[PDB]
């Protein structure tokens, strides 16, 4: 048959990313893909942070 | 036939993207997909934060 | 037959995300799916934050 | 038949990327993919910070 | 049949990246990938950090 087993842990004790005026697009702690078939993933488009200024 | 099983346990003592002025996309922890059959993620489009100034 | 089982826990003794000004798009603690088939996840159009200015 | 086992384990004590004025594209801590077929991984577009100034 | 298994452990004690005025396009700790098929990695389009200045 179909046997699919997860087991994910995450403790913390330190700090992450302790700042000011920063920018994170992809993040991913303990992250698992495991499907019985294809695994499609897309990202398309805009991401952006803006303070002023001129963009195009 | 069929047996899926998860298991996921988080703890925290510190601290996690601490301060002023931040973007975060796309953040995840202790995440995970076992589907049976395919598995289709997608993300299109805009996504942003604008603090003043000109974007086109 | 089928079989599926999930155990999630969850503690936090830290601070998350503490400040002003900020962006967060998709954020996930202990996610999972196990669906006896496909597994389907669209996230289309806009997703924004606009303090002030121009946009288009 | 079909049999996929995760496990992901995540201690931290330590500080990660702690400062002012950053930018961080793609960042992965305990990242996994195990499809019983393919796997297509896509990131098309923009990624951006912008803290003023002219951009086109 | 199909057996894929997968075991990530990870500790930190020290410290990572710690400053400020920083880029970082794609960082990736424990990272691996075992489809039953096929990989494909993309990243294609525009990933920068504009501190003031003139960019075309």
């Amino acid at each position: 048959g179909n046997n699919q087993q997860n087991y994910q842990q995450y403790r913390q004790n330190g700090n992450q990313q302790q700042g000011n005026n920063r920018y994170q697009g992809y993040q991913a702690y303990n992250a698992q893909a495991q499907p019985a078939g294809g695994y499609y993933q897309n990202y398309q488009g805009y991401s952006g942070y803006q303070q002023g200024g001129y963009q195009q």
